[PDB]
């Protein structure tokens, strides 16, 4: 059985790992998972890379594949919410409001950087970057980004306190220990974190559909619950 080709967001790494474990016990047809920044499975799908699922971090990357004729509205429905968070080196004694002016520069030491998903394309980099202009503190951290290529690749950093801050997800921060949440962003200082599925147009596998539905049944959805993502 040609195994569901699924393009997720990289902060569903295990939960999506989990579900594609779950969804082969549950029907016998395997779940193969390719995670990266949203926007580089979007840009790889476009560019005609095999996938038959995408699960995006935003709305603007599932937009990017529809406006492209590879997303038809029908097949597509919002899955998941998140949380927005800084997040520190779990032995870090950082204490940050990051509605103070300048608190999360200063937090950054004399040179530390602030690890995030890459601002423009990533989205938790780019909703970090709205949450950061909507607190009037991006111009204090702008030079002083640890730009990464997800939000699981700025948690590294953090984890590894090569950057003594970063802006994950509430999930991410969830899936490692080594990291602990110095904050939780305004829900309104961003836009809905929000994580579509879709269906691809062109995918020919039989099962494509069926394992996006399987996704709204309760154990699938207990799998992103219990992983702190919050179900739409
Ligand atoms: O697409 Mo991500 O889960 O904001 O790195």
């Amino acid at each position: 059985t040609a195994p569901v080709t699924v393009f997720a967001a990289a902060s569903l790494k295990e939960s999506m790992d989990e579900a594609a474990t779950a969804y082969e016990k549950a029907t016998g047809t395997p779940v193969r998972v390719s995670y990266a920044a949203s926007s580089a499975l979007a840009r790889q799908i476009e560019q005609g890379a095999p996938a038959d699922v995408f699960l995006s971090a935003d709305l603007e990357w599932m937009d990017y594949l529809q406006q492209h004729g590879l997303v038809l509205p029908a097949q597509r429905h919002n899955l998941l919410g998140n949380t927005l968070v800084l997040v520190a080196p779990a032995s870090s004694k950082l204490r940050v409001d990051p509605r103070a002016p300048g608190a999360i520069a200063k937090a950054l030491g004399e040179n530390g950087r602030l690890a995030v998903g890459q601002t423009a394309s990533v989205p938790a980099g780019s909703y970090a970057a709205a949450a950061l202009r909507k607190l009037g503190q991006w111009d204090s951290v702008s030079n002083r980004l640890a730009e990464s290529e997800s939000v699981r690749a700025a948690l590294m950093l953090v984890s590894r306190g090569e950057a003594p801050l970063g802006i994950v997800y509430g999930s991410d921060a969830r899936a490692d220990a080594k990291v602990r949440v110095v904050a939780t962003f305004p829900d309104d200082s961003h836009d809905a974190i929000v994580y579509p599925v879709a269906a691809l147009k062109n995918s020919n596998n039989p099962a494509t559909a069926a394992f996006v539905s399987w996704l709204g049944s309760k154990p699938a959805k207990a799998i992103f619950a219990r992983r702190g993502f919050s179900l739409k």
